[PDB]
């Protein structure tokens, strides 16, 4: 795509989220960079309102799939880069098993040479001592498969997958993801065949940072064709 050329080098990334989960209001600012040639992302997120009222791992998927590595033979399937620089709207519902849900609306686009993800998140129906509001989730993340298909009535795509967060007692908290993306601009986009993204992520902390924060290293490759 014309959009693919914007991703051949290292690109700065900014993430800005405003959230309300069961009336707990919070904001997060993130900064880092992406190198789509290697499917690679590095970011640091800071809660700017104080303590985050939900576990950091539950927000990873909300916090830029244009940085996925599409193999050359799959490049005609990369919706996300093709929508750039004008960007796309990304909407999700995330259902936490036996607990509440997040609904997110994000716009992903370039602001000058920086790729920006702006998100509004609304969470409702959470248990005040469940695994999310009770902070019972381990600070870690796994490898996942993210399933993608075309949605031509919206010139876009539909995406679904499952995330299993680890609970401190050794059990798992399932988070079912349903996702739709639609282009903002008037340029043509790439509508894909069915395929998936293979992900892996690692969470860490900055030993000198005293604010509530998350450091994220992620690698993602398109596959299944």
């Amino acid at each position: 795509s014309k959009g693919e050329e914007l991703f051949t080098g290292v690109v700065p990334i900014l993430v800005e989220l405003d959230g309300d989960v069961n009336g707990h209001k919070f904001s997060v600012s993130g900064e880092g960079e992406g190198d789509a040639t290697y499917g690679k992302l590095t970011l640091k997120f800071i809660c700017t309102t104080g303590k985050l009222p939900v576990p950091w791992p539950t927000l990873v998927t909300t916090f830029v799939q244009c940085f996925s590595r599409y193999p050359d033979h799959m490049k005609r399937h990369d919706f996300f880069k093709s929508a750039m620089p004008e960007g796309y709207v990304q909407e999700r519902t995330i259902f936490f098993k036996d607990d509440g849900n997040y609904k997110t609306r994000a716009e992903v686009k370039f602001e000058g040479d920086t790729l920006v993800n702006r998100i509004e998140l609304k969470g409702i129906d959470f248990k005040e001592d469940g695994n999310i509001l009770g902070h019972k989730l381990e600070y870690n993340y796994n490898s996942n498969n993210v399933y993608i298909m075309a949605d031509k009535q919206k010139n876009g795509i539909k995406v679904n997958f499952k995330i299993r967060h680890n609970i401190e007692d050794g059990s798992v908290q399932l988070a079912d993801h349903y996702q739709q993306n639609t282009p903002i601009g008037d340029g043509p986009v790439l509508l894909p065949d069915n395929h998936y993204l293979s992900t892996q992520s690692a969470l860490s902390k900055d030993p000198n940072e005293k604010r509530d924060h998350m450091v994220l290293l992620e690698f993602v490759t398109a596959a299944g064709i």
